[PDB]
């Protein structure tokens, strides 16, 4: 063929072809340097102003050679790749689940587990072996750098490198990692800045820690023990660093960089994409955040409840007043953050019980169900304009027939529904219908009122199952299934 893509090392890949085509490909994989006219090789010089990833030694960064089929493609080249440069993790979705699933991730005392999208990260960061992994700042990339670390760690030899902006992010980022119990602090090596006065013992920790700033002190060879290699907040990294080790990190089999703010990067994003390998954005589905709050009562409340009919317990739960207080409390708090909430209630002494309780401590709210338009459209449009903090109770007939809401960011379920979740299509129907933002978060509340067996040796959760919690797991199952966008949180209401 025109083009041979070899294996070199985990770093660069070594390109043979004619010294025609290679001229090509050294303007294909470049880019315009960032203050180009501040240089003087280009002021005076014979500089383009360009930077070229491509040098004549014909070795590529490792992570461009995804690139070379749209090269190809575009100037109709036939272009032969070393099978050993695609190859893949031997890991299949049931065996990363299997191995997840026996993992105790903890968070103080409380055991945990990892969001939808913190498991996709992981799998296919593992599977591919180098990734650029755009996650926002929130879903805890915390936890898929210590899940990425404990996987390399349980199958390989090397140690694991992991790089972050500031020395108090290097303390948090060990902190966080025993946290978890995935790790002790013997086991992670923090260099730099952020070095305590034991680290200095630490010479064979499979988990190595610091900034860049420390990093790129470091000599060629020192980089050879790294198996792996992770940056966070990688956005921040230069060209200039990364260029500056992406040589020594020659048996650095798997490298990702996690970053929310690939616009906002230092270096230019062929430059990341050739040191960590092409983008996976894990916020993939099948619009609508949902939130199943797992609301916990008191034992002896879980053992007085046990024996009653649904309607019973409906009528119980609703009316307790902690649990409106409750409710209220997190529609304020979600308010404060300059939000708009829903909250949906069924029955109106319970609406009117919940939004006493809110004005009682905050003004920026509504109540709606009465006065069906004349007044509720002035709401719908008070928002609509854009109104911040405002939190609106109204029935689930309210929201569903007269529509607009547009800048609607939480639907709050005071009313759990039953085993189904057409509740959702309705709410997804109505802010796709007239509003945008679309990406709103609907917080489903479950009632946990089970009993928790006498023994110790049981090996259930729960001895019996109030109807509410039946109902939220089916709720649970029901979108896993139809694979939507929902996380799980446990919350005792006292």
């Amino acid at each position: 063929m025109d083009i041979k893509v070899h294996f070199h090392d985990f770093s660069h890949v070594r390109i043979d072809c004619e010294e025609s085509t290679f001229h090509e490909l050294r303007d294909f994989f470049s880019f315009e340097a960032d203050g180009y006219r501040f240089n003087p090789r280009f002021r005076y010089g014979n500089w383009d102003g360009r930077i070229r990833l491509l040098d004549y030694n014909r070795l590529l960064p490792f992570g461009l050679v995804g690139q070379i089929k749209k090269f190809c493609d575009n100037f109709g080249y036939k272009a032969w790749i070393d099978p050993q440069i695609n190859e893949k993790e031997e890991l299949s979705r049931k065996d990363f689940d299997e191995w997840l699933s026996k993992l105790e991730i903890y968070s103080g005392n409380k055991r945990i587990e990892p969001h939808w999208y913190q498991k996709d990260a992981v799998f296919e960061g593992l599977v591919n072996r180098r990734r650029i992994l755009n996650l926002p700042t929130s879903a805890g990339r915390s936890l898929i750098q210590a899940l990425l670390a404990r996987y390399y760690l349980e199958n390989y030899e090397g140690k694991i490198l992991i790089i972050v902006p500031t020395t108090a992010l290097t303390t948090q980022m060990a902190d966080d990692f025993v946290d978890y119990r995935l790790f002790s602090h013997a086991m992670i090596k923090k260099i730099g800045g952020g070095a305590s006065k034991d680290d200095k013992y630490k010479n064979d920790a499979p988990v190595v820690v610091g900034t860049w700033q420390t990093v790129v002190k470091q000599p060629k060879e020192w980089f050879s023990q790294f198996g792996m290699m992770m940056n966070d907040e990688c956005h921040l990294a230069t060209g200039k660093s990364i260029s500056s080790i992406i040589s020594g990190l020659n048996n650095c089999m798997f490298k990702f960089g996690l970053s929310g703010s690939l616009r906002d990067g230092k270096a230019n994003i062929m430059q990341y994409v050739g040191m960590f390998g092409e983008i996976f954005k894990p916020v993939t589905t099948s619009e609508l955040k949902i939130n199943s709050i797992f609301l916990r009562y008191p034992d002896e409340f879980t053992t007085k409840l046990k024996g009653k009919t649904y309607q019973e317990e409906i009528k119980i739960i609703t009316g307790l007043s902690k649990r409106n207080k409750w409710i209220a409390k997190l529609a304020i708090k979600l308010a404060q953050k300059d939000e708009n909430a829903f909250v949906m209630f069924k029955h109106v002494s319970h609406g009117k019980a919940i939004f006493d309780l809110i004005k009682n401590e905050y003004d920026k709210v509504y109540y709606v169900s009465g006065e069906v338009d004349t007044e509720t459209r002035n709401i719908m449009k008070t928002l609509a304009e854009n109104g911040k903090g405002i939190i609106i109770v109204a029935s689930y007939g309210v929201f569903s027939t007269g529509i607009s809401v547009k800048n609607l960011h939480h639907v709050v379920l005071a009313h759990g529904v039953k085993s189904k979740i057409i509740v959702l299509q309705t709410i997804g129907r109505v802010l796709r219908k007239h509003g945008s933002k679309t990406i709103a978060t609907v917080w489903d509340l479950i009632d946990d009122a089970g009993v928790k067996p006498k023994s110790a040796n049981t090996k259930k959760k729960y001895v019996h199952l109030n109807y509410l919690l039946k109902h939220g797991i089916d709720r649970i199952q029901r979108y896993a299934d139809e694979k939507f966008n929902y996380v799980m949180k446990t919350v005792n209401l006292l």
